């Protein structure tokens, strides 16, 4: 894709704070950038669109690389169009804004390169208010092993890059991505038919996904995903898997994860409103990543995770599921808590933890989103899911929302002025960023 030129492209300034012991930070001066998909598609030439609700130009885009030739991602209003504001250590995703739904953001080294972190023997916490985030949304705050440049410097027809937002993947290997690689997704492109605005193409682009908070007002979860490959790799067809695919199986990225959900974890007392992790008030999340030998060197053998809130340091519960023990995200929790709910074990399948480490080592970039779920309405976080199962067989209930809950268009009707707002990301060794 090009770099357009209709809307100029301004990043919006965001602090966050490198710990080198308890109370020791200092400031960076970041910045968030708009991923691609939510730009509007203009010719170069003309103005016009290359790309219209959920279908393509036949003229600009005749073909995947004539397409990117053609074609630009327009810089964009943040606010205006995309309800994203920043003002110190704090950014606010709205969810509808006129015709927009939610956003996905990228924290920024400069305004050509993505942030890298190397989260190995690191902890990263952040401030969150999920208050306003109601069944169906999904305030997520991630790591995924994209490329820092956004791919420009391997693919010479991406001309907008990471100032642009270019170059996102995960671990549902996504094929609803208008640009990758260098190419639009014209070739194969298949409208959806419950979202006007999206659609489905030949390529996807896979990468690890360290999930550390998805969330709303009524549960959360933590979820490492491995791929074969750590990094940024393009699939095509069915064999993409992920959420979209015929099969979300078929591919080289486990779609699934090792998720901790206290709720399906079975404590629904501890997270939710004025629980004791009360979400009506902000609240802030710890997640710790560590090493089987604890160096920067060793292999990533266990996540940890601890919450703070009114001054409260306040561990993850324990498994209440019978024959999965602990806390914690570890080889052995993931093998039980698969056997224990019946889930296929994919984690296992593409590498667990060895592989979620090694994308780790690569280095991964921080990303800020704001979503509803046009597959699944978010049943899978908090409802019962699959919607057909008894509620009372483990791993099925995830939190208090009814099964008819999440549905895009009610959603989006319904909670237009819901938002999720991230602040104070701190970042550095084991135990600097809050009192252990
Ligand atoms: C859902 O998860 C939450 C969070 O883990 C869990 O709440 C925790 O419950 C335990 C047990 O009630 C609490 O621990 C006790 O806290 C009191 C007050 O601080 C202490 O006095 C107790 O100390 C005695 O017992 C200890 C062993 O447990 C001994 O080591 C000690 O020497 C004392 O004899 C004890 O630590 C804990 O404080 C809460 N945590 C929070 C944040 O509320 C809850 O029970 C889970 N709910 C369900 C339904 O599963
Ligand atoms: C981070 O801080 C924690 C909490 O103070 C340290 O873990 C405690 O370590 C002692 C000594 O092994 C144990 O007796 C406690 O049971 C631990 N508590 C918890 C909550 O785990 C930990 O060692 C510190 N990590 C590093 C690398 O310094
Ligand atoms: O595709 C929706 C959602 O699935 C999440 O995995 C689910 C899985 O779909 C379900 O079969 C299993 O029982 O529970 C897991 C965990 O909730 C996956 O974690 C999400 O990334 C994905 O968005």
């Amino acid at each position: 894709q090009q770099a357009g030129t209709a809307t100029a492209e301004n990043h919006p300034p965001l602090t966050w704070q490198e710990c080198t012991a308890p109370g020791s930070c200092t400031t960076q001066n970041g910045a968030v950038v708009l991923d691609a998909n939510w730009r509007w598609v203009h010719d170069v030439n003309g103005y016009t669109n290359c790309y219209t609700g959920n279908t393509w130009d036949p003229t600009y885009c005749p073909d995947d690389e004539t397409c990117a030739q053609n074609c630009a991602l327009d810089g964009a209003d943040y606010e205006g169009t995309y309800g994203v504001t920043s003002s110190g250590s704090s950014l606010k995703l709205n969810f509808v804004t006129g015709s927009n739904v939610g956003s996905r953001l990228y924290l920024l080294q400069d305004d050509s390169t993505y942030q890298i972190f190397k989260l190995l023997n690191r902890e990263f916490s952040f401030d969150v208010d999920v208050s306003n985030l109601p069944c169906g949304l999904n305030g997520a705050l991630y790591f995924v092993a994209m490329d820092a440049d956004g791919g420009v410097s391997k693919y010479p027809n991406n001309k907008a890059g990471a100032k642009y937002g270019t170059g996102y993947c995960d671990s549902q290997c996504p094929r609803d991505l208008k640009f990758i690689d260098g190419e639009a997704n014209v070739e194969g492109w298949q409208p959806s038919s419950n979202n006007a605005n999206t659609g489905i193409g030949d390529h996807g682009s896979c990468c690890a996904e360290m999930d550390v908070w998805e969330a709303n007002s009524i549960s959360n979860a933590v979820t490492p995903h491995p791929c074969d490959t750590p990094g940024q790799t393009m699939c095509s067809g069915d064999d993409c898997g992920g959420t979209y695919s015929n099969d979300r199986y078929a591919g080289t990225c486990d779609p699934d994860g090792c998720d901790f959900n206290p709720y399906r974890m079975g404590n629904t007392s501890f997270y939710g409103p004025g629980k004791i992790i009360d979400t009506t008030k902000p609240f802030t999340v710890v997640t710790q990543f560590l090493t089987d030998d604890g160096t920067d060197t060793g292999t990533l053998s266990e996540i940890k995770r601890f919450y703070i809130q009114n001054s409260n340091v306040i561990p993850q519960p324990n498994s209440d599921i019978s024959g999965v023990t602990g806390n914690s995200i570890t080889t052995e929790f993931c093998t039980a808590q698969k056997q224990a709910f019946g889930d296929t074990d994919d984690f296992s399948q593409h590498g667990g933890l060895a592989k979620m480490g090694a994308a780790m080592q690569q280095g991964m970039v921080l990303v800020m989103s704001l979503w509803d779920d046009y597959a699944a309405q978010m049943l899978w976080l908090d409802s019962d899911y699959p919607t057909d199962a008894d509620p009372t067989t483990p791993g099925i209930a995830r939190g208090t929302c009814p099964t008819d809950s999440g549905v895009p268009s009610d959603v989006e009707s319904q909670s237009p002025n819901s938002y999720v707002t991230y602040s104070n990301i701190k970042f550095g060794p084991i135990n600097s960023t809050f009192t252990a």
